[PDB]
């Protein structure tokens, strides 16, 4: 019944192979998408190393520049790029065709990522630094890496809005299993907590009855105990707030997907919904407040290896290994009809409408 309406809208935005991108470079090590504004691909044509920048507001005319770097990450908001070659890092102002700042590390940077409009996070074998793109400041060590991540492939680093809660995520192969290892660091308490988790995000959420927002930490994992999603308040609640009750729910995998697991998460600020993407290309939607599973479906035939918030829709945008750039967001006119008549959850239908953010 009502099978024709979904609580989501799926969109295809681009096919990178139609823009002259070699499929061999559509992957984690060579393609970055730090926000929904740009995609950056490192390619080698002949023996000329090149960087291709796709402006998502003008994607038919990508810029191909012969530059040699081990990694390239566009700023989330500005026409600014960070480039790395060996231990040397440089940030460039593209519009002004000028170098902004540079720094030479002592230890190799194995993973890096913009965490804000002006700060890039650097991960070495044993520590995590934050580096502002402004002024003269060098990178600042934020914390030392926990031993539980030793030997992991680092796959993500992200923070809460106030950059007081920092999360490093790695994976490792244990026999034929992919095991997630996370390090949650409190800047104020100077304490680390190891967590078995595969994908995660932070969110700000205003509880009914509270005047101030709660800082939530959501992570998903598939371990020996199966698929689980947790939603937790981190830190001391703002003065006057009631604490957010911890939520824990199952993450479902069908019998033919015993080897699937979570790989990406983004949270809608507007709709208080968690988007979870699995290795096999499934998307799940969960209510942030309760963890209720709203929707699941396989939306990609190829693995989606990078995601970002999709600002205009408060959704999630991602690139899959074939070069499809795709997004999922809440369908604002159909989600409450779906919850009412397919999920048959009038509590959630009511709570959603009361939030009145559709
Ligand atoms: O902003 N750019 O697109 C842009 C900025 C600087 C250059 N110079 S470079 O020698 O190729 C260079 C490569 C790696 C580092 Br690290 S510096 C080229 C392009």
């Amino acid at each position: 019944f009502m099978a024709q309406i979904l609580p989501i809208r799926f969109q295809e935005h681009l096919q990178l192979q139609n823009l002259g991108i070699n499929p061999a470079n559509i992957g984690f090590s060579t393609l970055t998408m730090e926000s929904d504004k740009f995609i950056c691909i490192r390619e080698k044509v002949g023996e000329q190393a090149q960087v291709v920048i796709i402006d998502m507001n003008d994607p038919s005319n990508p810029i191909r520049r012969p530059i040699s770097a081990d990694s390239a990450i566009m700023n989330p908001a500005s026409k600014v790029i960070a480039l790395k070659a060996g231990k040397t890092l440089q940030i460039f102002n593209i519009e002004m065709k000028s170098k902004m700042k540079a720094h030479t590390m002592t230890d190799d940077v194995t993973f890096w990522k913009w965490i804000s409009l002006n700060t890039v996070a650097l991960v070495t074998d044993n520590a995590v630094y934050h580096w502002s793109m402004e002024g003269e400041s060098q990178p600042v060590k934020m914390f030392d890496r926990h031993s539980s991540l030793a030997g992991c492939q680092i796959i993500n680093y992200r923070t809460d809005a106030k950059q007081k809660w920092l999360l490093l995520t790695g994976i490792s192969a244990q026999q034929n299993r992919v095991v997630g290892a996370m390090q949650l660091y409190s800047v104020d308490r100077k304490v680390s907590q190891p967590i078995e988790g595969h994908a995660a995000s932070f969110a700000q959420f205003k509880m009914e009855g509270n005047a101030e927002e709660s800082t939530l930490f959501c992570f998903a994992v598939r371990g020996q105990a199966g698929g689980k999603l947790h939603i937790i308040e981190v830190g001391t609640p703002p003065t006057g707030n009631q604490p957010f009750p911890k939520k824990a729910v199952d993450v479902f995998f069908p019998p033919e997907a015993q080897n699937d697991f979570p790989v990406a998460m983004q949270i809608s600020e507007k709709h208080d919904v968690v988007f979870l993407i699995t290795k096999y290309g499934y998307i799940h939607l969960y209510d942030l407040e309760t963890g209720t599973c709203i929707y699941m479906n396989r939306i990609s035939g190829e693995t989606i290896f990078v995601t970002a918030p999709h600002e205009a829709t408060a959704g999630i945008i991602g690139v899959n290994r074939k070069g499809q750039v795709l997004s999922v967001c809440v369908e604002e006119e159909n989600i409450i009809p779906y919850i009412t008549n397919v999920l048959q959850n009038p509590d959630l239908a009511l709570r959603m409408a009361v939030r009145n953010n559709l």
